[PDB]
């Protein structure tokens, strides 16, 4: 098999610190005491350099041969938009950027920009700038002239994978559909990313590729929330739309933004499955006080067919943050194997169309396992009633608003 | 603020503790005697009953004193005859105080350190891999990386950095390879190859610019209360040593448990220069034989040290007054003393205790008169030491090698 990495929303603290003033350990935590610091980090906290050094170090040492990586964004981390920069901002990526480039220097990386790459925090825009501009040079070892092209006017590219023949990672700006951008509102093609879709999905056809979709905020609902789709209604619509009619090119779509481990079945408006949608938890833990619970830091890596390219496996690897604060040292570890985990065959959109049946089911074991999973393990005390299960059900499997709707209709 | 850390040791607990009217029954380990008078946190012929050590650790969780860690050297398992123990009730005790520790204490890294008595038969722990290795390892994960946990579980010993105070690391020794009733180690030059690993941990140390704290169960030097009784085999003791005075740049603090006493004692070259201090702490249990006049009140203890440099800055003893505790039935956990403050000095840094221990030398000195109050932790205050015991003493706090020791019993018994 080929396998290839994906790591997200890294959030860099560089003022990460442990000190006796817990309000004065991390800017992240918003001046209110961190709970339970550690070198590794702490829930009230983005994650410490340490933290993301030791993810990468793990990929490096994992014994795990990969040919590529992808790396969906949101280097820098939650403080108050006063507090950072354009300059700090593009400071941080390059930090990250030069990271990955120091430690994997044969490894090709596709990144896509994540809503926290830019300052002000979500106001990516859709004309070129100094952040796209930043980011062509810093991840031009990795892209043609065609993708620094775009991602410099736009913040999105297309590009080859060069270890892989006929594959071709599409990364996307799916900020400029995020609802907090004021830059793009009511505008009906941002930045031409649709048109320029189209036009790449209809080339790769008549070339024989096949596509992987990466963008750091997914298509489809938010699985906690009620009618809440990740992107705007309207452009989850139009993306979706492009999606299904082209799902026989595309064998994979993977996203983050979320920070949580959550699947996603593409379907048509009929329910016959068409794309698997894989959604990577955080390296970063942080979460605000009220929240109940957080994530424990996760990396991934997916296995596929080769020269092929269908999606055979995925394995989730975290770290346990209280537990590696407790003694000093990351033991970064398997979490799940998804076939194993779940007893299914492989990650084809029918496997997992069959699996979501089954998550459907009264009391399923499956459907806590991946509830547990949702979290990365950080809380199995954590449970999620009738609402909660239909809500997270039904954004597993529908992910237009109509499917959405007729699903919370007949359920809840 | 300074950082700080609790040292507790000799935990001893015996779960058949029990108050009834035949005073033979009221724990094992008074071995079918009579308890003297027996109260809810113990009897001086019994080992601890499960109320004590946790009212005990009570007492320290809800102290007011903040901590970033805790060191914990050894002896879970009661006095009791081996025939009566067993390889399965061993790892169930020291399971027990583990997990009544990561109850009280979940961020609390702790740094455990095997007692002689931490294995069955007692005394006699191994050079190889063993049920209780494996078993402690298994236990002690929480605390404890991949490199430790593969010694620990091989030989009983192990390093590991403190992960709230980097730059320091914690050498946990398993000396009781050394200790005289230890029947499988007789003539080795290095048994489970401690020492070589010992010499390269602290060589590592060095490259890495990390301070070092020793802990052990059983420690280096001369029993103060007898003649030439090392507490280790002489040959290990004079191995160890030579270990610890070459690095004893590199070493901020050595800390033992075992003699069930408040003992000091400063490491010191052939020429006096004093080189590294040593800090043996009383046990929780106050278990004494039948005969044996004294014993020890129990005890808890914290040290403060110099943030990011280890230096250490002082010692807070904590103890019971048991007979109060068991008269009323309710523990008083309390301050027995600072030490700065009990004896004028400065710090706890090697020159700062040669000089005090050079003050106990001279005659009817009043520092060594309250030392010797505080060896028993206060059990006692009519306990005297006539000038062939303070010459035992004071020779072992500052003669830990043999050569040393001799010499001062030569010019001074
Ligand atoms: C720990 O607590 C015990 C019990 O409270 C303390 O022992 C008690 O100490 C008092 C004061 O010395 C003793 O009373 C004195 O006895 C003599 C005659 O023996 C008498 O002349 C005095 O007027 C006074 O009554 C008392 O007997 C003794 N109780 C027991 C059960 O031994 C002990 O001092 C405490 N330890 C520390 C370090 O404070
Ligand atoms: C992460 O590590 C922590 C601490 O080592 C684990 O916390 C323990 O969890 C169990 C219940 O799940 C308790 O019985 C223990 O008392 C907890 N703490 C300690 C100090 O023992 C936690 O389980 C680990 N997470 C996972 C997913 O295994
Ligand atoms: C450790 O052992 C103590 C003492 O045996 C436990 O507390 C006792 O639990 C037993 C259950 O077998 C009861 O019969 C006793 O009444 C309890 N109290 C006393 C004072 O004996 C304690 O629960 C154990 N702790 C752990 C973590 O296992
Ligand atoms: C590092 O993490 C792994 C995974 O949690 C630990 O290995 C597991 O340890 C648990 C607890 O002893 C066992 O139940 C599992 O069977 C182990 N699995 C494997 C594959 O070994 C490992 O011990 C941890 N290392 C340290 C030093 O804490
Ligand atoms: C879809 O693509 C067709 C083929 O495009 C040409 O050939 C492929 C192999 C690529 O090299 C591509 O870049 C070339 O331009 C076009 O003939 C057709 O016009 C396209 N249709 C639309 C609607 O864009
Ligand atoms: C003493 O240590 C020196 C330092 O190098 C170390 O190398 C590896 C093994 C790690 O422990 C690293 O942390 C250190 O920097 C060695 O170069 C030297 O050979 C060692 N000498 C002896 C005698 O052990
Ligand atoms: C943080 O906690 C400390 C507890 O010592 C308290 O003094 C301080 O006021 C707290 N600050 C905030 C912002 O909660
Ligand atoms: C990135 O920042 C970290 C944290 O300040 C620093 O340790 C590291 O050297 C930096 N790396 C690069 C390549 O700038
Ligand atoms: C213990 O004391 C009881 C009651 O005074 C006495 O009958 C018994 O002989 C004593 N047993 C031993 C072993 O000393
Ligand atoms: O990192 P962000 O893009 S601000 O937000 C994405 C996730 O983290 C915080 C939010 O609650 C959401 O779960
Ligand atoms: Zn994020
Ligand atoms: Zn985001
Ligand atoms: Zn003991
Ligand atoms: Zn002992």
């Amino acid at each position: 098999v080929g396998q290839f990495w994906h790591v997200t929303d890294l959030h860099l603290d560089p003022t990460y610190h442990i000190t006796d003033d817990r309000t004065k350990v991390c800017a992240s935590s918003k001046g209110a005491n961190a709970s339970n610091p550690g070198p590794f980090g702490d829930v009230l906290c983005d994650s410490p350099y340490q933290l993301i050094l030791s993810a990468f170090d793990f990929i490096k040492n994992s014994g795990q041969e990969a040919s590529f990586m992808i790396w969906t964004g949101d280097s820098p981390p939650h403080v108050p938009v006063p507090e950072l920069s354009t300059g700090t901002v593009i400071k941080v990526i390059t930090n990250m950027t030069m990271t990955v480039q120091n430690l994997f220097p044969n490894l090709q990386v596709f990144p896509a920009l994540g809503n926290h790459d830019y300052w002000p925090q979500d106001q990516l825009p859709i004309v070129t700038s100094k952040v796209y501009s930043a980011v062509a040079d810093l991840w031009k070892p990795w892209l043609g002239e065609e993708a620094i092209s775009t991602l410099k006017k736009g913040g999105f590219y297309s590009q080859k994978v060069a270890s892989n023949p006929g594959l071709r990672i599409i990364s996307l700006n799916t900020n400029l559909y995020y609802g907090p951008n004021i830059m793009t509102l009511n505008k009906t093609d941002p930045a031409n990313q649709f048109e320029w879709l189209e036009n790449t999905l209809n080339s790769s056809l008549w070339n024989k590729e096949k596509v992987y979709i990466i963008a750091h905020v997914p298509v489809g609902y938010l699985p906690y929330a009620t009618d809440t789709p990740a992107i705007r209604q309207y452009y989850n619509e139009k993306l979706l739309d492009i999606f299904r009619r082209y799902s026989s090119v595309i064998a994979g779509q993977f996203y983050g933004h979320t920070h949580r481990d959550s699947l996603m079945v593409l379907s048509d408006k009929n329910g016959n499955p068409l794309n698997s949608v894989f959604v990577a938890p955080a390296v970063t833990p942080v979460k605000g006080v009220l929240q109940k619970e957080t994530n424990n830091p996760g990396v991934r890596l997916f296995q596929y067919k080769p020269g092929d390219y269908t999606l055979l496996d995925m394995v989730q690897y975290y770290l346990n943050l209280t537990e590696a604060n407790l003694k000093g040292e990351s033991n970064w570890t398997l979490e799940y194997v998804l076939t194993q985990a779940y007893s299914v065959a492989d990650l084809q959109p029918k496997s997992l169309y069959a699996l979501v049946q089954q998550f459907a089911t009264k009391d399923s074991k499956q459907f806590l396992k991946y509830y547990h999973y949702y979290f990365v393990s950080y809380d199995s005390s954590a449970t999620c009633d009738q609402h909660c299960k239909t809500l997270q059900v039904c954004a597993i499997m529908n992910l237009d608003s109509m499917s959405y709707d007729d699903c919370l209709k007949q359920h809840l």
